DNA sequence: CATCTCGCGAGAT
DNA sequence: CATCTCGCGAGAT
């Protein structure tokens, strides 16, 4: 996977630190939503699926998991946007492997239950 | 965030000597003052400095989030944080206290859609 | 915005209540100026806009409006004087919040007058 | 009742300071299940809601709420107990009354989905 | 499922 | 009225 520059949003914000090219993804987010977004998530859990609220539509996450394998044919998560969310929580956060574990198994948690509803 | 020329007139929501919790809004310096005076609680202030920045028009529609049952548009965040650092600059509210005082502005704005529908 | 004293106009009259210094301004009206204007208006509406011709010359009166924006050049219409304003129709009416909103799209109303016959 | 006496659970366990008369409240959770209680519950929130699970059974749960005003006939849940539990939390992670606020609420949505259940089966 | 926390209408100050 | 704060159902974690 490739890194993107700021062209691809030029309307859009930087996940990660804007100073570190190897660690920095440009999203369609646009600076007052993240405003909001950075005001309203006090820990690395729940910015991350707000993150995904904003950067996944929920028909999308009802038919995608992190890995794009499960039963139901399960798409796989945009790997390059996965990619800025966990650099953009190590950049405020500064989270642990321990941590990004158990915010991928929460990640495919809320996609869980997106499909959830499109069945009931 | 904003420069001072997005309101050339206007003023300064938050501490000015500060440009990270600084808000430029176009509340006239005339009843700004008056917020300082008659306003004596981060409370009482949060909900009228939010009748001097938003049509109550705009708060029928509104809700904090912008999510909620009603299909409602989302109170304009830059905004909200000028709100935010304001009380903050003068009252030195905690987080907690925010937390509190942003169910008041949900309040508002619900009762706003009360009267709406009437 | 500061407030005044009364060595600003010793011959001039206090908007407001003289008691408590943080609501009252001094101004340049009279005393008999004050008198008629007392006499005279028996609304708040009336008084802001006949208090307006007497604190704005009606060659700043179309020049201005109470926001400094707006299209043609607006300028501020002051705001110590403004505050003042306020200050007096609380004291002599009682004025709510929604009162002093249309009392101040009647002083922006009645700036447009001043400027559209300017150049009529 | 009033803050009742040892007596009313002879081998039962005090919920609060137990040199306080005031802030302590005598239950009839075992010394067993106290002790489990003190070891894996590791904050006032969790404490909370595993003492509710301890002082009322489900059914009371169901059909009650803290105040007794609802929308629907609730009852109260024992404003004794509940005393206690208060006394405890503040006694054993010295609770902010803001803190008791939101935790009470947090017992109020508890019961709110046991009585969820009850009409889900 | 247990628990947290939300948006909500409407009763209380 | 303007504002506080409540009980609620249900989504989010």
């Amino acid at each position: 996977i490739t890194l993107n520059s700021e062209e691809d949003y030029p309307n859009g914000t930087w996940l990660g630190d804007e100073n570190n090219p190897e660690m920095r993804v440009r999203c369609a987010i646009i600076p007052s939503d993240m405003l909001h977004i950075s005001t309203n998530c006090r820990t690395a859990e729940k910015m991350a699926l707000t993150l995904l609220d904003y950067l996944f539509h929920r028909e999308v996450q009802a038919v995608s998991n992190l890995s794009g394998q499960g039963k139901h044919g399960k798409k796989q998560l945009d790997p390059l946007t996965i990619y800025g969310i966990r650099c953009h929580l190590f950049y405020k956060f500064g989270i642990t492997e321990s941590d990004w574990y158990r915010i991928k198994q929460s990640i495919d948690s809320k996609c869980r239950t997106a499909w959830r509803r499109k069945q009931r």
